[PDB]
């Protein structure tokens, strides 16, 4: 990305949903993107748990990765920031009723370290029977936004 928000479609979402009803494990792994040019460089992996799980049963988990960036040599590390992860409510625009989460980096966790070869987010993020509740599924696509605010303030 350019600015510093992201939105990863994902679509052929209903065999997804099928494969997570027939108790077939399932993980998505996005395209790696950038906070901004000269900025870091992330990627969202999405779990839907089975329905046997012991548990966080039938919950969708959404988590951010650090991938080695063409400008990591030149930022200060670990990353600091805050992220917001939202599943779009594909509903009209003015009675949206989006489902997300607002997080801040936190420097002790090697998940916001500068790689060399884990992720942090939500393992309850969003429970798949609120897929039914709205809109959040059309032509087959899920969208998942991911908005990051770098703070390069050293203090």
């Amino acid at each position: 990305q350019c600015n510093g928000i992201y939105i990863w479609k994902i679509g052929n979402f209903g065999m997804h949903l099928k494969c997570q009803e027939e108790e077939k494990p399932v993980v998505i792994h996005s395209p790696g993107f950038y906070t901004g040019k000269p900025g870091y460089k992330l990627c969202m992996r999405l779990h839907l748990q089975l329905p046997t799980a012991q548990r966080c049963a039938n919950y969708i988990s959404l988590f951010v990765h650090t991938m080695q960036g063409e400008y990591d040599s030149h930022l200060p590390w670990p990353f600091q920031g805050t992220i917001r992860l939202t599943i779009l409510d594909q509903s009209e625009a003015p009675v949206r009723q989006n489902h997300e989460e607002i997080m801040d980096a936190k420097p002790e966790l090697l998940a916001f370290q500068r790689p060399t070869i884990k992720g942090f987010g939500y393992v309850t993020f969003m429970h798949l029977e609120a897929l039914r509740q709205r809109t959040f599924i059309k032509d087959d696509t899920l969208l998942v936004r991911c908005e990051v605010s770098t703070r390069f303030d050293l203090e």
